[PDB]
This record gives structure tokens, sequence and C-alpha cells, in this order.
């Protein structure tokens, strides 16, 4: 089965630049003592591969950006035994990739004329046309359009016959313009229903096997599907039909498929997507432990380990990534109920922008803001810039099931970035959460301890047989939370007390006991 094939390794995060300039600088940071065995899988971000906007979401092409990676960096990956998660951003292209290129210069007789989507084409009899030349989508159509951004997700671009033409765009979009000039870049949606799009996905899936890649993670999957008259987010059952098919391209190249889906925790879309046998991301767990250390309360983080197991559910868990700290993900839908009341998020959002974090919100086509989305930050600050939250979140995302996801700055303990946050030309709020850091951050953080105590427990997570066993919560008072994996012989126990952030780790293995602690 596929969620069985998830390794249970200790899985790195970064930009192929977030580490001394380029993928070769991450290597020889993993190549130093500190980090022997820490790591079992790594998650490039798509930068690795050519791309313009979005940092590497808007792909040209799935070779490597030989400016950030190389080959031999892959093969120097795979020397210390580390696997590889790629990207497969299969609901768009950036305008300067090969297909939209050749669309712009041959235009109607262009062989990729149905490889991504004609807004006016799609929305034909279905509404009025707006002065400046696009359709505007029926009240009935447009109210149930699920929008990332405001008025509709369009590009105006210029065809070769001197038309304006109107391309599907959820995403980003850059205009630059002088005198006679309008240029752009965007991210343009892909057709799905196009059998060239599949053909193109097929390949892809090959190269990416190619450079060692395990785990292919289907970028924005939810958005892929369209349909006159439905919500675009997830629509069904067109989203299980296009995922199964992807399923059984990925298995003939022995990858594992990892969809992301920030779904609302009360439409139970992760719980479908488990019993179909996909693994899924855990954006429940991020927000989950931040209000668990604030309140000293395991009470719903509990709730939701105890449903990770009695739905067997594989997931990815993380404290921090790229993107911001999902809050929407913890809500009960429509007409579900969430895994933490909507006043209990609201407050922790007040918390987190307490701490500097900035809140990023959804609004719909009437620009009537729909709900709070993700609040960008990074997990260290979101804790209070406190070493021993910090090293307590990473010991509970050790020992909750799933394989956990290690953010490079989190490792590091990067607080917010406000400067690049703020800088004029930047990617906006996200900044606040990816700094760059040197070889030299790199070394001065390898003598502190809120690094190296992580990287200890990162290296027994990634090596003990125990996490390959059971796991059991072991019944303690709400402030506390002691969870214990055992593959015969090999035990190990986390005993963590919310109330004093203190926390030990014993780990039984070949009759040896020792015991690991940063407290004492």
């Amino acid at each position: 089965g596929m969620k069985a094939s998830l390794p249970n390794r200790v899985m790195l995060n970064a930009y192929p630049d977030s580490i001394d300039g380029d993928l070769a600088g991450t290597v020889r940071m993993l190549q130093r003592p500190e980090f022997t065995d820490a790591f079992g899988l790594f998650y490039v971000l798509p930068s690795i591969f050519n791309s313009d906007l979005d940092r590497g979401f808007s792909i040209i092409d799935y070779d490597l950006n030989s400016d950030l990676a190389s080959a031999e960096d892959l093969a120097a990956l795979d020397e210390l035994g580390i696997m590889l998660k790629f990207d497969m951003v299969l609901n768009h292209l950036s305008v300067g990739s090969p297909q939209f290129q050749d669309l712009l210069k041959h235009g109607d007789d262009s062989a990729f004329r149905d490889f991504f989507i004609d807004w006016n084409e799609f929305w034909e009899g279905e509404g009025e046309l707006h002065a400046d030349g696009h359709v505007v989508p029926s009240p009935e159509h447009l109210d149930r359009l699920f929008m990332r951004k405001p008025g509709l997700p369009i590009l105006q671009v210029r065809f070769p016959d001197g038309s304006d033409r109107f391309y599907w765009n959820t995403f980003y979009q850059r205009v630059e313009t002088i005198d006679g000039e309008r240029s752009y870049l965007g991210q343009m949606d892909l057709n799905a229903e196009s059998p060239r799009v599949w053909t193109f996905y097929r390949e892809t899936f090959e190269k990416l096997a190619r450079y060692g890649a395990k785990i292919v993670r289907l970028d924005a999957f939810a958005y892929l599907h369209k349909a006159v008259g439905d919500t675009n987010f997830f629509n069904t059952p067109g989203t299980w039909d296009h995922l199964d098919r992807l399923r059984t391209i990925s298995e003939e190249n022995g990858l594992v498929l990892l969809p992301e889906i920030h779904g609302e925790y009360g439409t139970k879309i992760h719980e479908e997507l488990s019993d179909r046998d996909y693994p899924v991301y855990d954006f429940f767990f991020p927000g989950l432990v931040i209000d668990a250390i604030d309140s000293a309360s395991n009470t719903h983080l509990l709730r939701w380990i105890d449903e990770i197991i009695e739905r067997d559910i594989a997931t990815v868990n993380m404290l921090g990534c790229h993107d911001g700290i999902p809050v929407i993900d913890l809500k009960g839908g429509p007409t579900g109920q969430g895994l933490l009341p909507d006043a209990t998020i609201e407050a922790m959002i007040s918390r987190l922008l307490e701490r500097g974090g900035r809140v990023k919100n959804l609004y719909g086509a009437d620009g009537t803001k729909v709900s709070y989305y993700q609040v960008n930050a990074t997990f260290f600050s979101a804790l209070g810039e406190s070493d021993a939250r910090l090293r307590l979140a990473r010991a509970i995302q050790l020992f909750v099931p799933g394989t956990p996801q290690v953010w490079y700055l989190d490792l590091f303990a990067g607080a917010n970035d406000v400067e690049a946050a703020d800088r004029a030309g930047a990617d906006g709020h996200k900044e606040i959460n990816r700094t760059n850091l040197s070889a030299a951050d790199v070394e001065a953080g390898l003598a502190r301890p809120i690094v190296l105590d992580q990287l200890e427990m990162i290296r027994l997570r990634n090596a003990s047989p125990a996490f390959d066993g059971r796991f059991e919560v072991v019944p303690t008072d709400d402030t506390r939370l002691q969870l214990r994996w055992q593959n015969g012989s090999t035990v190990a126990l986390l005993d963590a007390d919310l109330a004093t952030e203190r926390f030990t780790i014993t780990h039984e293995h070949d009759g040896h006991t020792e015991i690991l602690g940063y407290d004492l």
C-alpha cells in the first residue's frame, strides 16, 4: 500500500539556497559529524528546478537550476543515505515554460492550444463580457467560486494574431509595463482534461524518479479540477479521478504520492484521503502543539493523536514550513466541528500577532474576506522565542505518529525576519520565515544547545527501530504527555510536562538504557 510505503525517516526541508547559497552548501552541512544519520529524507523546494516567480512554484521546466543545484549534489545526498522529496507543481506552469511560450508564439496553431485554460472559452455562455474583454461568470457561478485573490483568476496575454486573450491564473502573476511594451509572468493553470498535460505528468514523474525522488508532493492538488458551476476546490468526483490516475503513474515509478491540501478538519477530506490509501500532510499539529504549549494542556492534541491511530492516518507532520502556520485547517468546515473551537483559534491568532506574526486571509471574488488562512511567522517566534518551548515542540513532533519534516530555519531557531517581510520587491510576508543562512550562521548554530539538542533528538528519531513499531499514549493528567514507541525490545519513551516545559527521552536498545534531557 502507498501509506505503508511512506518512509518513516526524519525529513529535512529547505530551499536549495537556504544554506550557503546553493544545494552544495546544504550537503556540506549535512556532512558535518553533528548531522550524521540525522535525516533519511530531504524535501527540496521547487526552486531546485528552473523557475521564476513564487520562489520555485512558477516552473519553467523540471531540469535543475544550475545556479542552485546539480546532479552532483543529489549524488552527494544519496551518498549520505538521504532520499529525496520533490514537487510536481501539476496545477500550473510559468508563462516562461516552453509549453506556454509555444502557445504565445503559434497561438491557435500551437500544439499546446489545449494545454492551458482559455478563460473566455471556459465560461462561454455562462457570463457576460466585461468592458475589459474578459467573461464575468454569472452570479450563480461566481458565488460558488473559490478564490485565492481579489477579482477573477485570470491573466490577460497577447496572442500572435494581435488579440488579447484571458488565461486561467489561480495564483501569482506579474505585469510589467513601459512605453509600448507590456510583459507578464505568471502561474498559468494547466488543463487537466488534455492528454498532453497527462503525458507531461508521466514524463515529469519519470524525471523526478531519475533524480532519486521517493516522494512526489502534489502541490495545490485541490485546485486542479475546474468546472463551471463548482467551487474548484476539491471538486468531486473529478479530483478523485485525477488522483487515482496519478497514483497509477506514480506506482510505475516506485514513488509515494503526497497531495498538498489545506482542508478544514471538519470537512474530513484528510479522512477520505487516508481511507483511499493516500498519505496526507498533518496541518493540524502545528496549531495544536502551539495551543497545547500555550495552555499547558494536552486535551485537544490528544484527541487528534487518537484519531490518527483510530483512523490509521499516515502523515507527514511538521512545525514550520515554507508557508505560514495553518489556522483555517483547524476549523469545522461548513457544518462540522473543528479540532479547536473557533474562539480558541482566534485567540491563538491574536497571540501569534502579538509575537510578530502576520495573518494571511482568504477573500471571495466580492472582496469580502472568507476567513483567516495562515499566520506568517517562524515557529521559534510563534512559541515566544523560548528554546525550551521549541525543544518541547520538536520532541512532541518526533514522538507523534508520522514522518517528521524539519524546517531548516526552526532547526537553527530563526526568529521572525521582519526586515525581509517588509522589504520592497520581496515576496511579502512569507519572507518572515524564509531567511537564508550562511555557512557562518550554520557553524555558530552548531555551538548552540537549541540546535544541538534538536539534532540529538532528530538522530535518535531517524535511527531507532522503536519508531518502526507500536505507538502508545501512556495515560497521564492533562498537563503531561507521555508517548511511547516499542519495536520488540527497543523502546523510546517521551515523558513531557507541559506546565514546566520539561521532558526526558528514555531509549532502551540492546539492553542498554540512555536518557536524553536538556534541563539537568
